[PDB]
């Protein structure tokens, strides 16, 4: 197995920057290197001074990555593990991640004519993105792959609302607040975490499924509010165990301002208090692929 070539690797821009890396937007001339007209392609590196154990975090990333090979999940197009900056290339997505992005968009409405804020997204385009999200977890679960960390802020956006899923890990102080974190512990995403995985802290498919149905939440927010916002950590937390408990004391998200009831009460099927009966990625595909 032979590195890409990093000489063919031409700056464009530093797209950001994180602890123990930075990450490019680079351009590829004539991108035959890879077996899968310039290329865009989004660089990350491993900041010289990088200790011992980051680097075997960067080694280990890149081999969970080369699994991945799934239109709807982000791809590794090379890497450049062999020389002293070491580099994971992946294909630059320019609408950046989900988030952001709802972020920036106002919902459509046929109905009315008014002033033209921002940019708008409809209905069904909203489907059709959290479809390709199903459709993507859907080749993980066949691959018994355990995401761990489902949400928008690690979805990204190509050319006409192509979404990939990725793993940006825990770091990045833009989304900090969404992690819950005690000293000699393991960072937590508890708002997007099923009940048990906050009260025992192991992670599954099934809680992968309910990561899912806080995350379509999130997209028809369109990313306006934080899950639980109005909810301290420890009332998150206090939440799992009163569906531990279960004396009709849990609470859910409540339904969206865009969403309607039906499409609501599958996020609630995801959120079923036994893992068995949250529905398979499979079945949530062809819900919102109809
Ligand atoms: N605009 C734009 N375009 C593209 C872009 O790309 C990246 C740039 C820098 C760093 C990363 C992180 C890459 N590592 C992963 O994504 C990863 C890791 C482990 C497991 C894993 O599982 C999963 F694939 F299932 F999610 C995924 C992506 C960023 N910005």
């Amino acid at each position: 197995r032979v590195d890409f070539p990093r000489s063919r690797l031409r700056f464009k821009e530093k797209l950001g920057e994180g602890q123990f890396g930075e990450v490019h937007l680079c351009e590829v001339d004539s991108p035959q290197d890879l077996v899968s007209h310039p290329l865009l392609v989004a660089v990350k590196i491993l900041r010289p001074d990088a200790t011992k154990n980051a680097r075997n975090d960067f080694l280990k990333e890149v081999k969970i990555m080369s699994r991945l090979k799934d239109p709807n999940i982000i791809r590794l197009l090379g890497v450049c593990v062999q020389d002293d900056p070491l580099c994971m290339i992946t294909d630059y997505m320019e609408n950046g991640d989900l988030n952001q992005f709802l972020s920036a968009h106002q919902l459509e409405d046929k109905a009315a004519e008014g002033a033209p804020g921002d940019p708008t997204i409809s209905y069904p385009m909203l489907l059709h993105v959290a479809a390709q999200i199903a459709s993507g977890m859907r080749y993980l679960a066949t691959l018994n792959f355990v995401h761990r960390d489902l949400a928008t802020r690690n979805c990204l956006v190509g050319e006409n609302f192509t979404i990939k899923i990725a793993d940006f890990g825990m770091s990045r102080n833009l989304y900090a607040g969404d992690y819950y974190r005690v000293q000699g512990r393991a960072v937590l995403p508890i708002r997007w975490m099923a009940w048990e995985c906050i009260l025992m802290g192991k992670f599954t498919t099934a809680s992968d499924v309910w990561a899912f149905g806080v995350t379509l939440w999130e997209v028809l927010m369109l990313c306006r509010a934080q899950p639980f916002g109005q909810l301290t950590d420890e009332q998150v937390i206090e939440n799992a165990g009163e569906f531990f408990r279960d004396q009709g004391r849990q609470v859910y998200l409540s339904r969206p301002p865009a969403c309607p009831q039906g499409l609501y009460e599958l996020m609630l099927r995801c959120w079923s208090r036994e893992s068995e009966q949250r529905p398979p990625f499979s079945q949530l595909h062809r819900f919102l692929a109809e």
